[PDB]
């Protein structure tokens, strides 16, 4: 009895183009994860190109996280005191243009949940962190990834 098919998708799909250098980044993440899992986008805010591109290429549960968003789909939670419950169960966690101060908080989250942390910094600006992350080049775009190792069984 009953129907649990409530199609609520109130969302203005405005995605800035010209993000060719971001395209490969999305594809890279897509290949690392895929459909039937969770991917967390930190620093979504007002730039949802990557996550949208990913969710269109693969029906992966893309979870957007940012403080006080204006877009339907972003988890309106907190990052200065993050809820691990949101990040747990994710296959990959990436951050779009992260400040060189909260990176440490992101690294421990990835390490906790067991997901690959991908940071897209500036072309000529460092993250100012410990030697943990690695510079990777995909297509033409370069970024920093971190493989959070899984706990022993």
């Amino acid at each position: 009895m009953g129907s649990s098919h409530h199609h609520h998708h109130h969302s203005s799909g405005l995605v800035p183009r010209g993000s060719h250098m971001w395209n490969d980044l999305a594809v890279y993440i897509i290949r690392c994860s895929g459909p039937g899992t969770r991917v967390v986008e930190v620093g979504a805010g007002r730039f949802l190109y990557v996550s949208d591109y990913i969710r269109k290429h693969s029906k992966v549960d893309l979870v957007l996280t940012d403080i006080k968003p204006s877009h339907g789909g972003i988890v309106r939670d907190d990052i200065t005191s993050p809820r691990m419950e949101i990040y747990r169960g994710a296959a990959l966690i990436y951050s779009i243009r992260p400040p060189a101060e909260i990176h440490s908080s992101l690294m421990r989250v990835a390490d906790a949940v067991g997901a690959r942390l991908i940071i897209k910094p500036l072309t000529g600006e460092d993250i100012v962190t410990e030697r943990k992350m690695k510079l990777v080049n995909y297509g033409r775009t370069y970024f920093y990834e971190y493989i959070a190792e899984v706990r022993s069984r």
